[PDB]
């Protein structure tokens, strides 16, 4: 297994 | 197994 | 295998 | 196992 | 603008 | 605008 | 195992 | 602008 | 297991 | 602007 | 166990 | 700007 | 601009 | 335990 | 300029 | 200028 790649993106525009 | 990328994306544009 | 991508997206508009 | 990457990443835009 | 998610996937399989 | 997802895909085979 | 990356990441702009 | 996520992902399957 | 790496990163821009 | 993340993930399997 | 790398990283930009 | 993640991530199975 | 990060992760598994 | 490095990292930059 | 991290990480896995 | 952190990581799993 070549390893592994976890991403949580969450933009949050105000204004 | 070549590995592996996972992605959550949950932008929220508010106003 | 070549591996995987796995994305989850989820744009929420507010107001 | 070839190891792990986890990113949170959550940007904030205001006024 | 909730930005922006750029992936360039390229698996190779070899003999 | 709920941001944006862009892939680029190229699987090779080879031999 | 091959270890662990944990990133947090939260770049605040203001005014 | 809310950022911006990059990944070039190029899993290599030998012999 | 190969130890770990943990960063918290949360860059601020006043005026 | 909320920063950037950028990631070259190349996991190679040999034998 | 590989023991840890720990870091908090909080630039400050002003004027 | 609200700086930057670089990320090379390349693990290698053998044997 | 607010700073960098940096890294290198190359995970080696042998026999 | 392979022990613990842990550093925190606040630069401050001013006129 | 806030800074900079730099790190190289390179845990192996022996026997 | 807000100076520089560099860290080299290698932890070594024997029996």
């Amino acid at each position: 297994g070549g390893g592994s790649v976890q991403i949580v993106y969450k933009p949050v525009d105000l204004s």
